[PDB]
């Protein structure tokens, strides 16, 4: 249910980064807006289930490195 | 259960994600729209039992890696 | 009992992918028919115990990579 | 008792996999038929303790890879 | 929830750490100010869920190294 | 909510007729497989209150004809 | 519900008409054989919805006539 | 329901109609014979769902006129 | 159930109209005799349900003019 | 059982218009004599089911119109 | 039972009109004298089942046009 | 008793209308005078079942036109 | 009683528009003042029985178009 | 009292639309103003039981088109 | 009150479509945009009785076509 | 409320077909996506009032056809 | 809420000044004309809290002196 | 709602004040005359809201000075 | 809190004008559209405490005047 | 703690305006994003006491005009 996380460094300015609500209804639940060089490390919680990234951006991940150019 | 996440990466327009839910009856609880270059990380939960791709993306699980060319 | 999931991608159009009800008695509880190109990330749960897969796909699993040919 | 399972694949027409019940008996729970090129992805459970297999058959479980020729 | 932690290393002066809350809102807890060689180790704890860091600086992480250029 | 009903004419194989359920959330209900030539007469009710036709086939109603080329 | 009903002429030996069940669950009800030359006046009831119809014959409706090639 | 009604006029000696009980079970539950030239005006009723006509026969529905040749 | 007639003309002496009862069993209700040249106008109603013409007679309902040469 | 009626037109000297009885017997009820050239307008009521014209007369009901020659 | 009426032009002088009762026995119930030009717009009701018109008049009713020679 | 209407147009002056009471009784009720030219709508009520009109008038009706020339 | 409407346009200044009473009495209860051009449109209700048309104007009804010359 | 509704289409600038009080006394209960081109829809409800139109405009009704030029 | 509906067809951008209250006031309720080539079928409700349409647009009524150029 | 129906056909991919809530306020309630092709047959409900069609698409309804290009 | 006001001159004929009301909801609550020449001090009160003006108009405020071309 | 006053002098005979009340209705309560050189100085009170001015007159307020010309 | 104003006027068609809720979340609570040259003069409340304006526009406050580009 | 307010002119694409709140805490409570050329008025209120302007912006205050250059 928790205990994972991912790191975001955020490539260009302006990176946004949203986490979707947890339960039987998804809705946007807060979101975070990244500069030319930030890192964010981000957990998964009770109130959080799926997170989504826009801009250029690079992924870390459990499973490997994503690059994310939206 | 929880504690397990998918991330899926679109490499085209109009790129759709189903959620699946939990329960005896199954039909769709919820859908997702990605746009070409967007990265989402989504996780099982209590409400979501399995997950549908359609459209061109590139998948990481924990047993690898998968591209769907629908 | 869950926990643990199978990846499956379909390689021709009207793949079927059929799960087996929990329990004392045993029938058919769900199916799923897949598009070429799609794939699906399922999962077991308290009313799913055994998978079947109908039609040419391919399958990864923890155990490794198999392929349907039905 | 659970979160175990093995993959089993046709590789000839007409396959049976039998069920044994779990208690202080033993006996036939369920026997379902593969045609040639068909999967099967089946769990431990509950109500099932050992599983037999007869005809030409492909195997994968946690400790590797294995054929029937019966 | 707990049981992981990042390790900070500031590479010049004024590198500035921020910590999220836990919890239905997300508001800024506490910062940290580094110094040009200070080492921080911090965890994940009921009162944090995210850890934003300004500067540069040398973070290891269980996923890797990452440098932040900010 | 009754007393109306429209024919449909597989004029293919593997033609899908898809139920959609009356209430507040709306989901899949039921679907239909017809093969070439079949013909199905279909009611709506009280559980039914869309109905949505994938596959070559030629429909009849109280507003006239339509033919469906997916 | 009720007060409409379709006019099926078998063209041939052999020809299926199958009802379906009115209900939250939709299984087939009842079936009958028509012998070559044979008239079936049907109507919609309690507990019947759908009407499949199997083999060579002709159907008269509110809308129109067809024909089904089954 | 009620209130709908068909004619049928026989063109040979032995024509048989068949009337159908309304209920779960469907089953005959009545049979009228007909000689050369008589005719029967019927009527849906509350007992009876629908109408079957063996022999040759000249039948006038709502729909129009239909010939039985069995 | 009700409010719909028939109107019966007889075009030969000794012409017999039998009204049938209307309920579970079916039985012979009452008969009417006609002479040549004579009208009749009858309605369905709470106890007759069929009706039976037999001889030489000129018969008109909603769905058009009959001749009956029983 | 209401709100239908026919026009009846006397041609001849003697005209006889018998109304027969709604209930469970059949039993003649009242008769009326027209002279040449009267004209009565009757409808169906609660105590009447059927009528019978003897003589020669004119009749127009819903479905046309009709000569009795008696 | 209600809700439909005539339409009677006196051609000459002294027309009689004559309302019969709606009941188990018929009698006179009312009757009204029009002289040569006059107009009569008569509904059927509660108390009136039957109309007779002596005398020479035009009539129009629901299903045309009639003359009476009385 | 209701929902039904006349329209009369006096063609010459002093045109009377009368409207003649619904019950057991028949008397009359109530009058109107019409000068040349004028129009009058005028419904069927509770309390009026006849209507009499006196004098040179055009009447439309669900029937058609009728011109009285009184 | 209701739900039928007439639609008048005045012709000329000043057309008078006169409403009556619905009941045992009859008397004025409304005037309505139109003028060159105007248009009313106007239903019969509960208090509304008859409408009286004084001046030049064009009538539409049910029963067609009349014009009135008061 | 519902389910009927009058289109008005103003034809000039400045056209006012009036409605009138359902009930024992008449009088303004609201206006609307329509500018050159605009459209309503309007409806008859429970407290308007006639509408009144000034100003050039189009209308259309169940009885037809209208024009009105005030 | 219900069941009637019309059909509203953008023919250039910006198409404003008001909807006005049911009751003893009447306000503006709510107001949808439309752009070039957008349809919207709308229905009458409790909470609707007049509709205002502002802008270029095809409308479709039981009535007939308009056309609204505001 | 209900007893009304539409019927979409997609003439291009991803048409989008929009329900609105029925009541006091009025917002998105479900959307469905429609591929080139596919026919939909859309009921009107007491949770729906009104339906958008995005794209472009073939509409039949009981006033005609027409067809969006947004 | 009060204690302030707007000094409005109409500089042409039909200057329109509307009210708006004070509360959760917002709908247009009063209307005022204005011709040629005419001054009207208005004041914000419990009831009004916003004020539109369409027509060319010369407004006195506070803040100083507008002008509306409308 | 008070302790605020204008300031009217009359430039011509025949000169018209007018009060408007004070809620949530809106009427005429008061009008004044006034003739050539007459001065009136008139507050905002607890039964007025707002004041129009009728004819050429000379108004002083805390935003300067008017003319009215009506 | 209350007791301040601005004034907006359209410099060009189409301008929205937006107020956001006074509490503890902020969200959009009513918009208004302008049209070119119209004027509003609006009231900060007890329900609004923000006010964005997208268009064209000259607007004043207390803090002087301002011309809005967007 | 109110009655005082800042206005906002965004100069640049991506304008950032952050509230912070009013309490014992000091914490970010909300964002509003602004194009080029869109006006913000703001408020001060009991949840808000000081506000944050990220990017090239004009801002008018009672002390004054400033422009920050972020
Ligand atoms: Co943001
Ligand atoms: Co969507
Ligand atoms: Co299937
Ligand atoms: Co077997
Ligand atoms: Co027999
Ligand atoms: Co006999
Ligand atoms: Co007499
Ligand atoms: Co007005
Ligand atoms: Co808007």
């Amino acid at each position: 249910t928790n205990s994972d996380f991912v790191v975001i460094k955020a490539l260009e300015d302006g990176v946004n980064v949203i986490g979707l609500t947890r339960g039987a209804d998804t809705r946007f639940h807060h979101h975070e807006h990244l500069d030319k060089g930030e890192v964010l490390i981000a957990q998964f919680t009770e109130h959080t289930s799926a997170i989504k990234v826009r801009g250029k951006a690079y992924i870390q991940t459990r499973h490997g490195v994503i690059e994310s150019e939206g």
